[PDB]
RNA sequence: UAAAAAA
């Protein structure tokens, strides 16, 4: 009666009724609707349509054009670039100008959507960087190049890594330890050969992820909808989590847990902080409950000094047999180290929030093939119910296929842009917030819709999607600095996998 | 490492 896996309360009864087929027959569905999707002036709300215009397939799938941001830098920010070249030839003599070009395009196309970049400062060029060499390393040229670079840059700089080649994991993962993990720089990637095409849609889709990492808002849900994911008695956003673990980020080393929290009623911002597992393929965050103190911390910063009184735990990268130990240790793990840091925040007050805890499985081999065009929705009218050759996004699926005694249901959140689009699988594996399908299920759908990097609702919330995003970022960091703490060496968590300078800790630097 | 999607 304390700590063991959810059983099912409800099914859901919202959207539209249709059957779909499936590997083991035919099933009913519900697709749900999608939120409204707030830009800064103006709203993107899909409504139903007969099939047959293509008009589904603008469901959680829109773009920027003549929209814009809902938050950018209130200064112009300084934008340089700095051309990685890793090659071994010198780049073509048209490429300094064809830079120029690129950086100019890219600032005017941005403006449009209310990011001004200020992109004077000739480009830089950096031969030469790489991995160290060859136990003992030596630093490349490059990176004591950038090195020096980074020391000097000034204030209110933003570094745009323009990289000759693509592919290349070793140089990216250095660029990133350097530039994230050192020196707290905020920084993009872009790959020359796709950055010179001079693309509005491809600046418009870079533009979005600097704008997050500048503490932007690039669009979000309508106040309406985002009163979904707010406490009414405390009139507080719930505080929502997003967690992932992922295993031998090289041969038997120990796994990289993350966790992503949201801060304010908006949802937009999601910082988080991973570590270092205690030893190899171990799926269960054991002390994720450590990783509560900032976001505790974050959230008390953006609502005047309050705590959350709901906490939404996401979690991402686990097995079926594994919910248990989810549950046991992971989510009494969150409730007790809360109870701890609560009264070190709040002034000295208990503080036991309750927890809703959501496992989510993208993998499986679950697939869903519309059976008809359209169908009636709740409004009576003839919709569609598929579109690009898929069912429609979000098709909820919670009965024939699904749990009776556990607490599931799958939703395909997304547009299947290619292929047959695979839906997520989530469980409900602990709840204190009296959830019923259709509040969870809702939710679900809606923070698909707000993954800040891309157009489109996504196929699972965005919670797991940054932190399954973290997971890699702090795995490229592990990689980054392996070759020489296996030289040197067991070594300590901290030496494999140094924390996040603290000028970033509160950004998005991973996304 | 533009982005979602798919593999």
């Amino acid at each position: 009666s304390i700590y063991k896996v959810e059983n099912r309360h409800d099914y859901g009864t919202k959207g539209t009724k249709v059957d779909i087929l499936t590997g083991s027959g035919r099933v009913p569905s519900r697709i749900l609707d999608a939120p409204v999707v707030q830009f800064k002036e103006s709203t993107f709300e899909y409504k139903d349509k007969s099939y047959g215009t293509k008009h589904e397939e603008s469901k959680g799938n829109w773009n920027m054009k003549g929209h814009q941001f809902i938050s950018t830098p209130a200064k112009q920010v300084n934008l340089r670039a700095i051309f990685i070249n890793n090659a071994n030839t010198a780049p073509p003599a048209s490429m300094e100008s064809e830079l120029d070009i690129s950086m100019d395009k890219f600032a005017s196309d941005v403006k449009q959507l209310g990011v001004d970049f200020n992109v004077s400062g000739k480009p830089i060029l950096i031969n030469q960087f790489g991995p160290p060499i060859k136990p003992t390393f030596e630093t490349s040229p490059g990176e004591i190049s950038l090195l020096n670079l980074l020391e000097n840059i000034p204030s209110n700089t933003y570094i745009l890594y323009v990289l000759r080649r693509g592919n290349d994991s070793a140089v990216y993962d250095r660029l990133k330890y350097i530039t994230d993990l050192k020196f707290g720089a905020l920084n993009s990637c872009v790959v020359w050969d796709n950055f010179k095409k001079n693309s509005i849609q491809y600046n418009s889709n870079v533009v979005m992820k600097m704008n997050l990492k500048l503490l932007g808002s690039n669009h979000s849900l309508s106040i309406e909808n985002n009163k979904l994911l707010i406490d009414k008695e405390s009139n507080l956003p719930i505080l929502v989590l997003g967690s992932d673990v992922t295993h031998y980020p090289e041969k038997d080393q120990n796994s990289i847990a993350s966790l992503v929290g949201s801060y304010d009623d908006k949802f937009t911002q999601f910082p988080g902080d991973y570590m270092l597992q205690d030893g190899p393929g171990e799926e269960i965050i054991t002390n994720v409950g450590s990783l509560m103190l900032n976001r505790l911390k974050i959230y008390q910063k953006h609502n005047n000094g309050k705590l959350p009184t709901k906490i939404m735990y996401f979690r991402d990268g686990v097995s079926v047999d594994q919910f248990s130990q989810v549950v046991k240790i992971e989510v009494k793990s969150i409730k007790e180290s809360v109870r701890k840091f609560g009264p070190q925040l709040n002034g000295g007050n208990k503080y036991d929030p309750p927890v809703t805890c959501i496992a989510t499985v993208k993998r499986n081999q679950v697939r869903f093939i519309p059976i008809q065009e359209n169908a009636k929705n709740e409004k009576g009218e003839e919709v569609a119910v598929q579109s690009m050759g898929n069912v429609m996004p979000g098709t909820v699926v919670d009965r024939g296929i699904t749990s009776v005694a556990h607490f599931d249901f799958f939703i395909q959140s997304h547009q299947a842009l290619k292929g047959t689009g695979v839906p997520c699988h989530y469980w409900c594996l602990y709840d204190e917030n009296q959830s019923t399908s259709d509040y969870l299920q809702e939710i679900c759908n809606n923070l698909c819709y707000i993954f800040g990097r891309s157009t489109t609702s996504v196929k699972v919330p965005a919670p797991v999607y940054y932190a399954d995003l973290l997971c890699t970022r702090a795995t490229c960091f592990f990689k980054a600095g392996f070759e020489l703490n296996m030289a040197q060496a067991t070594v300590s968590k901290n030496v494999l996998l140094p924390q996040v300078n603290d000028n970033i800790k509160s950004v998005m630097y991973y996304i």
